[PDB]
């Protein structure tokens, strides 16, 4: 489980969205594994606005976090998940680590902030939700 924390923005796995995040939607995207829902109280987290492909990200089925290299964000097919069937996803980005399906919500950040946040695993890869394309997580 987890959430990216920005202004009066709460991202989550669109799979782990609660009844009150779609109650509150600001935007979702199935294709990216995203959802955004409005905030009462303001968010500790910045985003990152970069192409940096090196960071960490938390691994809470390790209780660890791990520096990962990570491909930039593409469309990956993923195989067949307990969420999810076997798909396109969109804006992934890929590093060989470790990632069971209740890692999906722990961090990825780089040097300029949070990056994404955990969406895929298997076969020793972790998948990651790009959201540094998102710029209007930043204002209004
Ligand atoms: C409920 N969201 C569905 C969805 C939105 C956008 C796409 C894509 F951009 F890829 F076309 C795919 C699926
Ligand atoms: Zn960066």
């Amino acid at each position: 489980s987890g959430a990216i924390y920005v202004g009066n923005y709460r991202v989550v796995n669109r799979h782990l969205a609660t009844h009150n995040d779609w109650a509150n939607l600001v935007w979702e995207d199935s294709s990216r594994d995203l959802l955004v829902s409005s905030t009462t109280a303001q968010g500790c987290d910045t985003i990152a606005r970069c192409d940096c492909q090196t960071g960490v990200y938390y691994c809470s089925s390790r209780r660890k976090h791990y520096p990962v290299s990570f491909s930039k964000p593409s469309l990956i097919f993923v195989e067949a998940s307990e969420y999810y069937p076997a798909r396109y996803q969109s804006h992934l980005m890929l590093a060989v680590g470790h990632s069971e399906p209740g890692d999906c919500g722990g961090i990825l950040r780089c040097q300029h902030g949070v990056v994404g946040i955990v969406s895929t695993g298997g076969n020793g890869l972790v998948g990651f939700a790009d959201v540094r394309d998102l710029l209007w997580l930043d204002e209004e």
